[PDB]
C-alpha cells in the first residue's frame, strides 16, 4: 500500500483504489495501473521532472529503502492477476531489487522529487508506474 499526495491530488495503484478513490476520480489508466482522485487536504510531495536513472524506493516487506538503477519508462509484458489479465503495461521502470505484492504504492525518488511507486514485482525485480510525464499534477 501506499499514495503520493500533490496539490489536490492523490495517486495510487489502480488495482488497490478505494470507492472514494472512484468516487471522486480525476483520471486512471488500466494500462499504467495508475488512478488519481481529488482531496480537501493539500498535499506537499514534490513530483521530479527529469530523465534520472537511478534512486531510492521503499521497501514494506523489509521496512527499508534501497538504493536502485532502473530503467526507461516502457512498455512491459505482466502475467495475469485478480486484477488484469495478462498484458503490456506502459510507462513501467524496472530495478533488481526484493519487492512482495503488499510492496504496491511504496515510493521511488530521486534528487528532484518523487519519480514514481511499486507496481509490479518478481524474480528478483521491481517495477515502478512512473509519474515524471504527468505534467497537470502541479497545475
Ligand atoms: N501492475 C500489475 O499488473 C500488478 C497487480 C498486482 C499483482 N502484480 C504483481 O506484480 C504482484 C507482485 C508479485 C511479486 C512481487 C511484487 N512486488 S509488487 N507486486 C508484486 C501485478
Ligand atoms: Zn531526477
Amino acid at each position: 500500500s501506499g499514495a503520493i499526495y500533490v496539490g489536490n491530488y492523490r495517486v495510487v495503484n489502480r488495482h488497490l483504489a478505494t470507492h472514494n478513490d472512484w468516487a471522486n476520480l480525476v483520471w486512471e489508466d488500466s494500462s499504467r495501473d495508475l488512478l488519481v482522485s481529488s482531496t480537501t487536504a493539500q498535499g506537499c510531495d514534490t513530483i521530479a521532472r527529469c530523465d534520472c536513472q537511478t534512486g531510492v524506493y521503499y521497501c514494506s516487506s523489509r521496512r527499508k529503502h534501497y538504493p536502485v538503477s532502473f530503467s526507461k519508462p516502457s512498455l512491459i509484458f505482466v502475467e495475469a492477476s485478480e486484477y488484469y489479465p495478462a498484458r503490456y503495461q506502459s510507462h513501467l521502470m524496472l530495478a533488481v531489487g526484493h519487492s512482495e505484492p503488499g510492496d504496491c504504492g511504496g515510493i521511488l525518488r530521486c534528487q528532484h522529487g518523487v519519480v514514481g511507486i511499486v507496481s509490479t514485482g518478481g524474480n528478483g525485480l521491481v517495477g515502478f508506474a512512473d509519474v515524471r510525464d504527468l505534467l497537470w499534477l502541479d497545475e
